[PDB]
């Protein structure tokens, strides 16, 4: 389920931290105004990209932990107001957030792999709302 699955994923966060960011940037190509520097490029170059990769994995190794802290796929409100105060999150709306979930869920569904995707679909909409509940416009 949802606790096996937050292994699964840091057991090899790095390739699937980039493949779902890579899944969600070609679901939503708008998406990657946020990320100017990332227009223009296919997936290989942006996986070459020193920002890229670290970035990612930094979202990635943040999302497991807020996963990690979740009680029955509900996020602490203390984890949605860090990701609704960092200053890197200024432009966001909470439609950023929902487009990312879909994309991942997506991902786990077309996955060879028992991912529980419906625990990670209920994860990305308490994230969504504790964000709203935080003041994510
Ligand atoms: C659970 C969801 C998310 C987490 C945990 C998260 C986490 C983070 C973290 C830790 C950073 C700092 C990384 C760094 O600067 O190296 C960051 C930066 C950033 N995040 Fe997020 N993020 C999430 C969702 C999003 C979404 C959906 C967007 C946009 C659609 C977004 C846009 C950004 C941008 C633009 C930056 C900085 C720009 C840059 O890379 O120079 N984040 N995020
Ligand atoms: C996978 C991508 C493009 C990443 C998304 C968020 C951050 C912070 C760095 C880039």
């Amino acid at each position: 389920g949802f606790k096996q699955d937050i292994a699964t994923l840091r057991g090899d966060l790095r390739t699937y931290a980039q493949d779902i960011f890579l899944a969600f940037l070609n679901k939503y190509p708008d998406e990657k105004r946020n990320f100017k520097n990332y227009v223009g490029k296919s997936d290989q170059e942006l996986k070459s990209m020193a920002k890229f990769g670290d970035h990612t994995e930094k979202v990635f190794n943040l999302m497991m932990e807020v996963a990690d802290r979740a009680t029955d796929c509900v996020p602490l409100a203390s984890d949605a107001s860090t990701l609704v105060q960092m200053k890197q999150h200024s432009g966001l709306t909470t439609g950023n957030f929902e487009k990312l979930f879909v994309a991942l869920v997506e991902y786990m569904r077309a996955s060879g792999q028992s991912f529980d995707s419906q625990s990670w679909d209920r994860f990305g909409k308490n994230l969504v709302s504790a964000l709203s509940s935080a003041g994510m416009k």
